């Protein structure tokens, strides 16, 4: 940490060169200096370098670095004019940000129209031929273009063409409320490339492996590319040349031009170390080359190194390329951009979304990722009518929502409409016989609902109570295509009556409708396939419907924790017991935190968090995340007996915003301490929305330790974060 080096850079480059200097550096000045490359690492660096940890030096394209500068996570860097002149000076505009320069420039990277020489030794300049090329091409069992699809930058460069834009830009200025998502430039673009998607030439499961093995095994004509693929290309018994990119309606392509930059992580102890390598070692001839000879950068800040690769006709070909596009923003907002664009792109580029859908709500959101709010009043209505001590009461909906609004939160949040759950939605979780019958209590009578109410486990029944379980499950499943949709990246969903105790042919635990659960299915139907989704029951109850539901499917990973007493806490049963793994090919995916005793709080539950619920999560990686938010195991609670505070909910909610690109969509549950669960969901609701997660305080149970261990022992066979 303070005798050591260590460095982060993108997996697509060449870090064993990068190694290399770390070595002719570690012979040098004795300090070891350390490169690895992890996945998602422009994800994974800001979430370390705000809680104090993370890399010594960050390598990354200069979009992202105005966001990590605007949280304060780099350090200010001050070369003197001297080394400052080694460089361009357009490079080290692109790491300008407020006045202070906050990273080293590297290379300038664009993509290029990368192509077999053999098979098509005419590149097309216009992307109007390519389906017409693909005709004579797919005869012969050849494809004519294949390039990685699952990423914006890719296919940005044809958006652009007629016209698209991200943010404007007159004078120095970025103007975040001027968007160019949606205007008939990047429609019209983005509409060519779903129609060669929906006419059979490009397949939309393509990724950056599987269009970079299909060039390079010559079975497709042309990919696009950067520098850095030139490399696996030579290996390759592949003759490639690299030219311009075809155009769009006579339109040249303006792909977004990215500067590989080098930034010192705030927290380093190790500034002046981090200064020395990047001047005096990196940025140089011969370091820069170290790199370049593993794979190859681009055209490279320094003049010195510039001057012997701009002889290569491929750099040169990149120059062009670089030149009819754009360079990136560095504002903090990128990161919002690029998400907006990657949702659009995929959704539209499937056919669950249409191009003027996805790039309307790609176009709400280029300047800041929004949160969805969905409450109804009317499921107030559902109340028990011979006991008013009853705990789920209607107060509990209303006392959260007015919090919600005292605290300013909710406006800070773009509010959904809800609608009552469809027979389609209640029948994939539900029987018609079960549907049937508590629809036809709607027209009973206090009498009739009496006796109708004793044929479940604890349970209360009111003329109400079909529309507003319902609106309870309806209203969550509009929080899942919001999301799904690029509508909200994340949402919250104040529901009632509670949901994750409700058999498929039974009512219990004041369930009817497992909400969470039709959810989870519905959002596998919109998608067309079985999304992974994980379910983070958190709830002081064992959610026993939500567990048998999805017992022996793998496409969705049920967690939970809860009360067990032995088998003596509610729902009474064993169904909750640590050894619970799930049957049949869903073995595993059923994970069972059983608690022996009161009092289990923050320490405890954040414990678990760390031990066993992240490392399995990350491993199963999730592509949706639901929570049965139920706030019964708080502080304060009467039923659950547990002391978990509105802080250490607003940490359990934020660490798992790293799961599923930040897709959560946290439905209530439990919870019947009035102020205990609208602080708890305010605070939640506060983490949502990108807020920092407070102070926290106190060491964890033994037996609450014990207890967790205990079921990571059984699922270590099947988890290798476990092992
Ligand atoms: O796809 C969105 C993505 O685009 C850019 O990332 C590039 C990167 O610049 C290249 O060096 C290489 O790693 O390909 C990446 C895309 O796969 C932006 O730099 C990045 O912020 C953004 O997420
Ligand atoms: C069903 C349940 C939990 C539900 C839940 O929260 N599921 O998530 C708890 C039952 C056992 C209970 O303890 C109880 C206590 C008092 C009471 N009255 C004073 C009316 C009614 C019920
Ligand atoms: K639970
Ligand atoms: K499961
Ligand atoms: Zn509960």
């Amino acid at each position: 940490e303070e005798g050591k080096l260590v460095i982060w850079i993108n997996g697509d480059k060449g870090y064993n060169g990068l190694a290399e200097v770390g070595k002719k550096f570690e012979k040098d000045t004795g300090i070891k200096v350390t490169v690895e490359h992890p996945d998602k690492l422009e994800e994974k660096f800001p979430q370390v370098a705000a809680t104090g940890d993370g890399p010594d030096i960050i390598f990354w394209a200069h979009d992202r670095f105005g966001g990590y500068a605007q949280s304060g996570l780099l350090a200010e860097i001050t070369p003197d004019k001297a080394f400052q002149d080694k460089l361009y000076p357009f490079t080290w505009d692109a790491v300008r940000y407020n006045g202070k320069l906050i990273a080293y420039p590297i290379a300038v990277e664009a993509l290029s129209l990368i192509y077999n020489k053999d098979l098509l030794p005419n590149p097309p300049k216009t992307w109007e031929e390519i389906p017409a090329l693909d005709k004579e091409l797919k005869a012969k069992g050849k494809s004519a273009l294949m390039f990685n699809l699952q990423e914006p930058y890719f296919t940005w460069p044809l958006i652009a063409a007629d016209g698209g834009y991200a943010f404007k830009y007159e004078n120095g200025k970025y103007d975040i409320k001027d968007v160019g998502v949606d205007n008939a430039g990047a429609k019209a673009g983005l509409t060519f490339l779903v129609d060669l998607i929906k006419n059979k030439h490009m397949n939309a499961d393509t990724d950056y492996s599987i269009a970079e093995a299909a060039f390079n095994k010559g079975e497709t004509a042309m990919t696009i590319n950067g520098p850095w693929a030139w490399s696996n290309i030579d290996t390759s018994k592949v003759n490639y040349g690299v030219t311009v990119l075809p155009t769009f309606k006579g339109q040249p392509s303006k792909p977004f031009v990215g500067v590989l930059s080098a930034g010192i992580n705030a927290a380093s102890p190790n500034k002046e170390l981090a200064k020395e390598f990047l001047e005096n070692y990196l940025l140089t001839d011969e370091g820069l080359e170290a790199v370049n000879k593993d794979k190859p950068l681009g055209a490279v800040a320094l003049k010195s190194y510039e001057e012997e690769l701009a002889k290569d006709p491929r750099i040169a070909a990149t120059m062009e390329n670089a030149q009819k596009g754009e360079i990136m923003p560095n504002i903090p907002q990128m990161s919002a951009f690029w998400y907006a664009v990657r949702t659009a792109v995929i959704n539209a580029a499937s056919g669950r979304q249409t191009v003027d859908a996805a790039l309307a709500a790609a176009q709400t959101n280029a300047a800041a990722s929004r949160t969805g709010l969905v409450y109804d009043q009317n499921m107030m209505n559902h109340c028990n009518l011979w006991d008013s001590h009853h705990p789920e009461v209607p107060q509990r909906i209303l006392r959260i929502m007015c919090r919600l609004e005292e605290l300013g939160l909710a406006g800070r949040c773009l509010t959904l409409t809800p609608r009552p759950a469809t027979e389609a939605e209640l029948l994939t979780c539900h029987s018609a016989e079960y549907v049937g019958h508590l629809r036809a209590t709607e027209k009973m009578k206090t009498r009739e609902l009496h006796r109708e109410s004793s044929n479940f486990d604890s349970i209360y029944i009111c003329p109400s109570t079909f529309a507003c379980a319902q609106l309870a499950t309806g209203a969550a499943c509009r929080l899942v295509e919001a999301v799904l949709s690029g509508e909200v990246l994340n949402g919250a969903a104040v529901v009632r009556p509670p949901g994750h105790h409700a058999e498929q042919d039974a009512a219990c635990g004041f369930c009817f409708f497992n909400s969470v659960a039709v959810a989870a299915r519905h959002a596998q139907t919109i998608s067309g396939h079985a999304l992974r989704i994980l379910i983070v029951d958190w709830d002081v109850h064992h959610g026993n419907g939500t567990q048998h539901m999805f017992e022996d499917d793998p496409s969705v990973l049920y967690v939970s924790l809860h009360r067990y007493d032995h088998g003596t806490f509610f729902p009474m049963g064993d169904e909750g017991a640590s050894s619970q793994i799930g049957r049949a090919a869903g073995t595993g995916f059923t994970v069972n935190v059983a608690w022996n005793g009161p009092r289990m709080g923050d320490a405890d539950y954040l414990a678990a968090w760390h031990r066993l619920v992240l490392p399995i999560a990350y491993e199963f990686n999730p592509e949706l995340v639901l929570v049965s938010a139920g706030f019964d195991a708080a502080r304060g609670d009467p039923l659950g007996g547990c002391q978990v505070s509105p802080e250490g909910y607003a940490h359990l909610t934020h660490l798992l915003m790293g799961l599923a690109s930040g897709r959560i969509i946290l439905i209530l549950e439990g919870g019947y301490n009035l102020t205990s669960i609208s602080e708890s969901m305010a605070a939640c609701t506060r983490s949502l929305l990108g807020d920092p997660p407070p102070l926290l305080t106190r060491p964890p149970l033994s037996g609450a330790l014990a207890s967790i261990t205990e079921t990571i022992q059984v699922h270590r066979r099947y988890w290798r974060s476990l092992r």
